[PDB]
């Protein structure tokens, strides 16, 4: 059980291992042959450490009167690409390496996902709840000031986004801040954080994206013949049941999406008790009782859960909350044959060890996860457009469309019969909900099912690449180091 | 009979009290119970007057030798979107109070159709007759450096456009000289004014697309049922006839695209006298005859026409010119059914009463005529992405479109006879005509009709929620508010 | 009694045509001989009006939670010199004409103190007296932001100033607003504004510089033999006596210099009584009466006044307070010879008549009263240099002062007697003091000195060069025309 850093330190150590032998002869083999090692030993030296690292000490007016000094942090891991990108945590928790970690982390995602940003996280050694709204708004706007003097927020040079403690509000008001002030002559101001509301500039589908992102995940290896043999189960979503764990946003839309496509939900938990129902739990009638009540406990089609949930007999578990849920001790006992990390490191490298011997898939968080990510790219891309997705196909598309069915027609018509016999116009009934309900989140989707894709597929040829079986997440973070090295070295690096 | 700036004044007043109440329980219900009034009522009042207005006076030098100095204006409505949008007028009729409520025009108008431009509105207190072409171009470049160097224009601040009395030479000149001078270093430079000739970054179907927008606007309450019922009509544009008066720009192209759908115009006017045909004029026949000749005094296919056009019987009649043409002296007398304003306030608040009590539907020039903006927005968005719509797709989607024809053609010809028979390839003539035909307007044209579309149905929408009738001016102008509110709300406002 | 804004375009005028002729033949004669006048003419054209005038609406939110909307205004007579410069009025009398006015006015007074900036005004319609502190600061900060997001504040654009119904306290929100957001980047940012606290780079001298100035003003023209002859008085300050009129800022300081050179202050006056002493009251105490009470009803020196101050029989009258003090018809009844103008017009172009008939000399306003303005140059002027003057140069010139005295001592002893005995060292005791003393004052002092002679000078060569007598006031006007029109002829306009 080490700390949710120590982890990630370690996770690069491993992979930047792994691939300093194979770059030196199997992606590379040049005149300068002795030691071409040193060059790829020097980049991954520069990659791991975080490069920037700011530490603020700044002042707000309490509601009272008083005056209170607040100190927060925002590291910048990498600018290997530009912006950089990563959430704000409001939280008294808050480290200088909590911060430096999960910004590396952040390279790292942002490289599986093909998202062309170094990582980047601040946090403000807060407790929200302590604070008035008025209060939390003086924070956050006096952090954006001191973020933009400093080179730590820009539309391009560093984008933050929200984490948990901070949502779409505060998203608001440093978008608001820095347009009024350090951005006022920017034509990309609103570019500078992502997670708006959509009324500030904002993405249709981001509720839903990461939870759509982790299905996603799964459905690339459920679908995939060699890994679901070696673990002993049949292609597809229709033969398998599944167990989520924490239902906040991304266990609710993860369980949504596997139950749209085939998947037998049996049990859901949460920080308090958990429930069970082995016919199959519905997801809309799961989330209206949790948004009318407090909690999921006592849904009226579950009995509550005995013991612990992530061991109960399914194909697939969906850790959904809280860091470090599968450790040494329940491991031996997990049922699952897939582990779908929905949550950040919800699994330690003990865990990773057993899961390993026993023949267990884990899709790691590095991942499984960055729909998120995925679609916060999307967001920023959306506010340099100065257009929503869409905007300017959707019709032309649909003209095309019944062009396309009415050549069909006439084309039939002509060949046999007469003129209106044949009627293949009509779209279906789905294509016809799809027509008139074309709207932006489609194309985010569609983009954000694209990259799950072409990542998921990258990683597997990496873990066949290095000779790994099941453990995904080293394949993962090779992948990663193997983009940002790539970038490093065709690129120089100083002006030497 | 009120000026046009009062009476824009009044549509606000009118709208924001219907909002105000809505505003505190229908859309709202919060924590701070007592008085949200009092922050529903505050944004409101910030939202109603002009932000900045900018008067100047600035000099040129006649072709003579002589010098002149120049009085002129720019009033910015708003800035909850930038950048502001709005044309340029060169009239010596042009006071601050007209700029001032034309920008407050433009705010409103742009978010019915959702463009993303707070309001703006200038004017050269100038007659351009009186002045050379040399003349007026040191006119208008002098007068873009004053703006330029008071944030009065550019590419992510203000974007002017056309105004009747300016045309796309104008535009040409202050594009030019903004990219030669203030906005040398800025990429987006020819984005800071739309209007532009086409060899300038202008956008291909601008001439039309005001008179497009007029057409779009109609045909959505046209095939609308509760609306063509309550009026005592048929949906569709077969049965119906229409009046056109004004054979500027949007009066010959309104008349050209709804006779494309079916409609049967019997009547044009203009500043002289009109014609009348019941028969049905030909608007390419009376479209080259207008060119040829001054004026259409004298169609060799209609006669004259006796008294007054605004009262013809027939169904739909457009206003496509002068302001306060429909009165309360000739409103209990129109025979029309619709009312589709193409010019700007042809109708006098008095002619609304008469017309809503008469069950006759004015669909209001704060839509109908929001084409032109709409496709402001395109070239805007075109100068941005610094390449013409389509250029990069038109090729792929013909290819994919032949692919999916011979993907039905093969696939039947196997569940059927052999390789040739079957040829469910062929697009039909029309199909072939748009493959072949495919340039930019075909994009902007769609984008059109999109924006049209979703903005005659929020505006439905809006009339049946707030249980206005067929005063669709009230529903659009409260749409607007609605909308513009929505952005102050939810990002505070100041620091505070 | 016309309005203090006909009268300055009266000013204008009537000595734009006294410069025109001129202008032609004795100042000019060139190669294009027939209508060079067509250049003069259309040149003055271009100097009257207003080059840019901006309205603002901006929104605060009050201390009780409520919003209010303000408007205001700043106008930039002429960029011909800049920055421009001018004040800041909190006053619901504020107008558009009122600032353009003004700001005309401060073009004029800057050309003739050889102060190198264009004039500009601005003012707020609030009423400073309904508003908290917190309220103040919140208005003025935004006020600052929407003035720097359109060119109308910054170093080298536009420096604001205080108004009577603002202050220091005032102007230090605008630096500190300006140098947090808009001017972030500027070295120079703290010079966007003149009359700040020391603390915040004000400079020292501020407070007595408009009052000295009037001293300065009065000495160069009662020095004057030719000037005061044709007034039947002796040059010097011993033989005169005075009156103010007003006890504000100008009024006391006035009445300082006045004393400490040898002058008999014989009435004062206030917006209540006045009072009376021909033995002549003394400055000290009577601002110590001032300051202790309410006003100066009541001096336990001088019994209350009857009637009209501005009437006593002595030789020099100040109007320092309230403009249009003197009128048609008190104006025959003067007993002064000189009218030294403290205030801004306080004497109407009715009293300019028959003061200029019966020889009484009126030191106008535009002159006498810029000490203030030259003073606030100099503010911008150390703001720019970042060191206070004198500073590097003190200690430097006393020793260089002490090495001037020894060289006197050592080479009399060497022509005379022996080596101690001539003692011609020892400073003067006001040597002494001013050495001990030495401060950033005394430079600033010298260089308003310096200033208000090189102009004085200046206008009476004017006043002969146009055969003007004691109509110093039109002298002045044509004085700063003069400037104006050369900056202007010397450089082209445009880019013709």
């Amino acid at each position: 059980d080490p700390n949710f850093f120590k982890m990630v330190e370690g996770f690069f150590d491993r992979g930047a291992s792994i691939v300093e032998d194979k770059l030196v002869e199997d992606l590379r083999t040049r005149e300068s042959e002795e030691q071409k090692r040193n060059r790829v030993r020097g980049i991954l030296r520069i990659i791991k450490p975080c490069n920037h690292v700011l530490s603020l000490s700044f002042p707000i007016r309490r509601d009272d009167g008083s005056w209170e000094v607040i100190e927060g942090y925002r590291a910048q891991h990498s600018q290997h690409r530009t912006p950089c990108k990563g959430g704000i945590r409001y939280s008294t928790d808050v480290s200088v390496d909590e911060v430096k970690a999960l910004a590396s982390l952040m390279t790292y995602k942002c490289a599986v996902v093909d998202v062309p940003f170094g990582g980047a996280k601040a946090g403000v050694k807060i407790n929200p709840k302590n604070y008035t709204d008025n209060e939390l708004e003086k924070i956050t706007r006096r952090f954006t000031m001191e973020l933009a003097k400093k080179g730590f927020i820009g539309p391009g040079i560093d984008v933050p986004a929200p984490d948990m403690s901070t949502g779409e509000r505060e998203m608001s008001w440093i978008a608001d801040t820095y347009a009024s002030t350090i951005g006022h002559y920017d034509i990309n101001a609103h570019a500078c954080v992502t997670g708006k509301p959509i009324s500030q500039g904002g993405i249709h589908g981001r509720i839903s994206a990461t939870g759509r992102g982790v299905f996603h995940g799964i459905e690339n290896f459920i679908n995939e013949a060699s890994y679901m043999s070696i673990l002993g189960m049949t292609p597809g979503f229709g033969d398998k049941t599944f167990v989520v764990q924490g239902f906040g946003n991304v266990g609710l839309h993860s369980m949504r999406y596997l139950h749209r496509f085939g998947a037998k939900c049996i049990a859901v938990g949460e920080s308090d008790g958990s429930i069970w129902n082995p016919d199959g739990i519905d997801p809309k009638e799961l989330e209206d009782f949790k948004l009318q009540h407090g909690s999921i406990l006592g849904f009226p089609k579950a009995k509550p859960y005995e013991g612990s949930i992530l061991e109960a007999d399914c194909d697939i578990l969906i850790p959904a909350a809280s860091e470090k849920q599968l450790t040494k001790s329940n491991a031996p006992r997990v049922k699952a044959k897939i582990i779908a990390e929905g949550a950040n490191g919800p699994t330690t490298p003990e865990a990773d060890k057993i899961f390993l011997e026993r023949n267990i898939m884990v899709i790691p968080d590095l991942y499984l996860n960055a729909g998120g990510v995925t679609v916060s790219y999307f967001e920023w891309l959306k506010n340099l457009n100065h257009v929503s997705y869409g905007r300017l196909t959707f019709k032309y598309e649909r003209d095309s469309n019944y062009h396309l069915l009415m050549s069909v027609q006439e084309s039939l018509e002509r060949k046999f019969g007469k003129h209106g016999g044949t009627i293949p116009i009509v779209p279906t009934a789905e294509f016809q909900d799809r027509i008139s309900g074309a709207s932006e989140k489609d194309i985010v989707y569609s983009g954000l099912a694209y990259t799950m894709e072409r990542s998921a597929r990258q990683i597997m040829r990496t873990a066949m690449k290095y000779n790994l079986g099941l453990d995904l997440r080293t394949a993962a973070y090779v992948n990663a180091i193997e983009k940002v090295f790539k970038v490093y070295n065709e690129a120089g690096v100083t002006f030497t």
